[PDB]
This record gives C-alpha cells, sequence and structure tokens, in this order.
C-alpha cells in the first residue's frame, strides 16, 4: 500500500541526500525513501548508482527511483539504458509534473550543481504526487519506447 | 562536415526551420538534415527520436538535435538505442556540461518550456562545445556503455 | 473582481492572447485588461511598463503581467513606480514565492527565454497564491517602501 | 582601471558568499569583489542589505553589484527603489548575458534557493564579461527607464 522511493546520488549531490530522504517524505506518509546513494562523501561514478537506483525500479523493488547528480544529464543517461526504466531530467516543477503526466516517467533526475535545493524539493514532491494520466496517446507512446527497448534487446 | 540530425513533434514543427538556423549558426561545418515530421499534423515522439537516434548510433551523423513540448520522451526513446548519449538542456551551463562531462551526442530541448533564444543558446553551445577527454569522465561513458551491454 | 493589466513588447504581442487566456484560466474571478501594443510592430517595454505599473501603483488594478524579450527591462522599469513590487518569474517556485514572500503585484516574463505552458502556469501560479502575511515578510515589504520613501 | 563589486546576500545566501566573492575573481584580475553582506549566518532583511549595495552602485563607489538570497526577487525589487539602479534577476546565462547588452543592467540578482551554484557562477561571470551593446534602441529605452524615475522624483 506505501510506495518505495529509491534514492541514489554522486559525490557532489551526497551533500544533500538527507535533503532528498525529506523531500520524498514531504511528498506523503505514502512515499517511502529507500536510500542507496553512497554512505560517504567519497568520489564515486554516477553510472554505478543510476543503475543501481534504474534495476531496482525495473525489477519492481521500488516504484520511483531519485537520481541526484552535479548536472542531472549523466544519471538520466544512464538510468535510461536500463529496460523499463523512463528517467526524466527535471529542472523546474513544470518537467517534473508533465513528465508523470506525458511520459509516466518513473525515476526523477536532478542537477545539485544547476538547480537550487528548494527546486529540488518541489521538484520531488511534484514527480511523486503527480498520477500519469492514462490518455491514449502518451500510452501509445509509451509503448513506442518499450518497442525500441525491446528492438535492440 | 559535421552532420546534425534534426527531429521533432507536432508542437516543435513550428519552429524547426528554427532549429535548421540554430545548427548553422554554430558554424559552416554543421550540416542540419532535417528528419521531422513535414507538416504539423500530431506524431508520435518516439517515431522521430528512434529515427534520429538510430542515425546517431549507425554514425551517420555525429549529433542529433530532438525539440518536442518538453523534451523529456525524446531524451527517454533516443537514450534506448545503445550508443547515443540524449542530454535533456534547458539552458547554456546543462548543453555545455552534457558535451564536457558526458560527451552527449544528443541534445533534446522543449518548445513549451524554454523560449526560442535559449534553445537558440543551447543548440549553438551543444554543438561548439567539446568533450573534455578527461580520464574520469572516459571512464564513466564506459560505464553506460557497460549497462547497455550487460541489457543487450 | 480582481482586474489584471496586462502590457507587453513587440516580440510577446505575438503571445498577448494567450496571456488574456492565462489570465482568465486562473478562475473567472480575473479580469484581464489588456494594455498591450496593437499591433506588432516595435516599441519600447519602459513604455508598457509605465503603463501597466502606473495602474498597478494607482490601486487601478490589483496586478500587471508584463511579457517582454527576457522581461528583465520590463522587471527594472515597473519597479521604478513607487508601490510596485515586480517579480521577473521563470517558473513556477519564483512564481509562487514572488507572492508568498514579497507580495509581488506585477508578474514579468520573457516570451524568447520561457516556453508559453510555463509562462501559462507562471500567471496562474502568480495569481492563484496568497501572501503569507508573515511577519519577517511584511517588515521587509515595509523597508522597501521605506527605500522609495527615502528617495521620494 | 580595475573594477569594483559590491557583493551582498541575505541569510540562507550567507553561506555561499566565499563562492560570490571567488566568481566575481573568476571573471577577471580587472574585478575587485567588495563583501558587503552580513558578516555571520544570523537572520536579516535583504532590503538592507539589497539597499546597502544598490546605493554603492548608484553613488557609483562600486561599478557592479551581486545580490544573492533565497529567491533573488526581493533583492531584484529593493535594489531597483534606488535610482540609478538597474538590477537584472538573472537565472541562466541567457538573462545574464542580455541583462548587460539590452538593458545595461549594473546589479545581478540570483536566488541560492532556486539556482544551483554552479549556475550562479555562471550568471556572474557572464553578467561581468558581457557588454552593453549601445545600440540606439536600448540607449532610448534606458533613457525612458531613467525618465520614469524623475517623474516620481
Amino acid at each position: 500500500m506505501t510506495r518505495r522511493v529509491a534514492i541514489g546520488t554522486d559525490h557532489p549531490a551526497f551533500a544533500i541526500h538527507e535533503n532528498l530522504i525529506l523531500y520524498v517524505k514531504e511528498a506523503g506518509d505514502e512515499f517511502v525513501p529507500v536510500y542507496c546513494g553512497p554512505k560517504t562523501a567519497e568520489s564515486v561514478d554516477y553510472p554505478d548508482f543510476a543503475s543501481r537506483v534504474a534495476e531496482m525500479v525495473a525489477r519492481k523493488e521500488v516504484e520511483f527511483g531519485v537520481l541526484a547528480a552535479g548536472s542531472g544529464i549523466g544519471m538520466s543517461i544512464a538510468a535510461n539504458k536500463v529496460p523499463g526504466v523512463r528517467a526524466a531530467l527535471c529542472h523546474d516543477h513544470y518537467t517534473a509534473a508533465m513528465s508523470r503526466i506525458h511520459n509516466d516517467a518513473n525515476i526523477v533526475c536532478v542537477g545539485e550543481r544547476t538547480t537550487g535545493v528548494e527546486v529540488i524539493r518541489e521538484i520531488i514532491i511534484t514527480f511523486l504526487q503527480t498520477p500519469f494520466s492514462g490518455e491514449e496517446r502518451h500510452v501509445r507512446r509509451i509503448e513506442k519506447i518499450r518497442a525500441i527497448e525491446a528492438s535492440h534487446a
């Protein structure tokens, strides 16, 4: 009945991982943060934690992923390489909402070096709270994304 | 000659001629190859993403540009193609860093989120900015390829 | 009835009917009063900023909306009018916080920087979000009035 | 021959004031940061430091101002109430450049809670390095801003 939300970061975004845990809780009591990012401030490679969270989402161990890094760009590239993952790099409320409404995104990506924590807060909450629309055209398009995955499997 | 395949969906069709011009503005060496819809009628972004992304994957063009409503769908779909690194950019900084850190080969923009002058800036910056070639970045990009390999 | 004066310059003239509609979308109580140019020919933003800002200052309308290329000129000029608090917004968060913290009475947007769907979001959020009325915010807003007074 | 750049913040942006000093220097050796923000992390009111920096710019004690706060919105409202000041709230490279090119802005405002430090870095550098265009229409429009000031003096 509650909804698990896996969280990953690289090194620069480690400073805000408690923030991320908190922002997930702020979305609602039904959202459970599962912190899977570095345990310390040590330099890491983003694809390893993108992969870690992405696989959890793909295997359905969690419903949602949060990936925070310098820019979030590498996070969104790495995570989308995992089949079943729809990872959206968001920079504001609008992209966060539309990633859910149009793309039924299951991973939100943000940049610690690009986006202020209060906007990251807003992004995480909006992403978790905004439902997928279910509308015919979006379903068809998401299915075409799945078709692209299959053709390369 | 550095060829740049351009794809859009319906809302971004209205600015396709802008994208063609912005690519050229990046320098004489940059050659736009328009692969988007030829009318304003509604299409599905993954069809145009795939088309551009396959061209990049297969080395038929060096770069792609995908423009849609938000660009989010474009970046999800394009990245499903092995060898693609598609970066959804919303400013100069992300456009630059996508090349510097990630050696992105596709740039994604939202026509409904980002004004055309910033889209212009994004495209020019993306094409002009070189990959750093720095050690850690090369290692991380290979790690992306190792994720692809693990699912192929 | 909560009246909202709308002003633009030339690049934002193309979306003036959008702004009129976005104001209405904020709720039935919101009434757009268009005070921008009536043709696409080039104008000077401070003329339209002043016009809208004077209406807000004089209490003839509750709110203003200024749309230009970047909105930066709009926000500089509008703020030169005593009683105006003009907020240049580029997303939902700034639009909300301009009302919550600053009790902004004019919202400024760039047609060349910010896509129309985000402009739509900015306008709706700006108009719908109430000022917090919190103590520190009231004190700081009065401090803004004391800066005006010190130069009048 | 060098160019003084006054820096102010409120409380939340105090954490990054050394960043701001550094970013001004990064624009070039000709740019001299003059830190005028809070000396400590104590809660302050943004208009007081906006005023402080704005007056310095208006009196021409410095050429440029940097104001960093939560959102930067209040900073840009307060600073523009000082005659002679053209304070631009910027959130990216484009607005930073155009504030100089079109508006000959003399104060840049940023939000610590909205904009990541690396974008703030880019904003400050672009603002300081980008020249005013001098073009006829911008001069006329800036003069109309001055005219608005006069009519309320």
